[PDB]
């Protein structure tokens, strides 16, 4: 018998011959759980080669090819039969959102029911904001300590999203026993990848914002038969990740759309099955609240200004 590490190495090192990726890369990796670049340059090189024309909405190259990057990894953690505690391969978990099950009815990471909201914009209105409930007594869009940091703008535009993604995995998997109602999503952007990364204050995972796909109602549904894509045409909005926290601390470029980000797993487990001939158990842990994702929230008061040179009549 040989040492899972060893078993992992040979593998690894069999792709990225096989894929020529550069020879530093392949000579400093060591199967280490931060070790992701050299992966991702198998997974890019195999895109380049057999996916050239592949098209990706909301999601940047670098993201896309880190995740396809972490996804390998984990194939090849299962394979090999090595984990490293703490550094669980993928960065994501499997949420089961409930977001696309009532008609107007979104839920939060916690589970329950988000509160709806007025937010002012600028001046734009939007009546039907929503948020955690942790947050029902804060303005719109402002986190307390115990949020879960999700909050919607625009509750009718974050539905069509989840029941974008929900339909979506129906056309992928329309023989599922299970999982058409989880959500892959990220639980690691690049500031919290490792995990004694510095503490940061705000959210404490990618943040899950839907964006419209404004020219997909131009499109006439009865020329397209790829259920996938109908899904679009259905319901026009996707769900996008972010950066925890990203700038309009730490903030990086992170960014992927829910279905490129189910498509960097697909397509790993094909490029995978171009390697090897079965296909390693992996599981994405199921997503369960608990207060490591609360939000990290700090509120100063700010004074508001007085003319007053003096504090108070006496
Ligand atoms: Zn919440
Ligand atoms: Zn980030």
């Amino acid at each position: 018998i040989v040492s899972a590490w060893e078993k992992g190495m040979e593998a690894a090192r069999a792709l990225m011959d096989k894929y020529h990726v550069d020879n530093d890369l392949k000579a400093n990796f060591k199967l280490l759980p931060d070790q992701v670049e050299a992966l991702a340059a198998v997974c890019k090189t195999w895109l380049n080669e057999e996916h050239r024309g592949l098209q990706l909405t909301f999601t940047s190259n670098k993201t896309f090819v880190t995740m396809m990057g972490r996804f390998l990894q984990a194939y090849l953690q299962s394979f090999a039969e090595v984990t490293y505690k703490h550094h669980e391969p993928t960065g994501c978990a499997l949420w089961l959102h409930r977001c696309a099950e009532i008609e107007g009815e979104l839920k939060c990471l916690h589970g329950s029911i988000m509160i709806n909201k007025e937010h002012v914009i600028e001046q734009i209105s939007n009546t039907d904001a929503r948020c955690c409930v942790h947050d029902a007594a804060c303005p719109a869009n402002q986190f307390s300590g115990k949020s879960c940091g999700m909050f919607f703008s625009e509750g009718a535009k974050a539905q069509v999203a989840f029941k974008q993604i929900k339909a979506f995995m129906q056309a992928l998997y329309p023989n599922a026993q299970t999982g058409h109602g989880h959500l892959l999503m990220p639980l690691r952007c690049e500031c919290n990848s490792k995990p004694g990364h510095a503490p940061f204050l705000g959210r404490q995972l990618p943040k899950l914002t839907p964006f419209a796909l404004s020219n997909a109602e131009d499109l006439d549904a009865d020329l397209i038969s790829d259920k996938s894509v109908l899904a679009s045409v259905h319901h026009p909005a996707l769900i996008v990740f972010q950066c925890c926290n990203p700038v309009y601390g730490p903030n990086c470029d992170f960014k992927i759309s829910a279905p490129d980000l189910l498509n960097a797993l697909v397509m790993v487990r094909s490029l995978w099955s171009e390697n090897f001939t079965e296909l390693p158990r992996m599981v994405v842990p199921e997503f369960k609240w608990s207060t490591k994702h609360q939000y990290r929230n700090v509120s100063l008061p700010v004074a508001h200004s007085d003319a007053r040179q003096n504090p108070f009549d006496f």
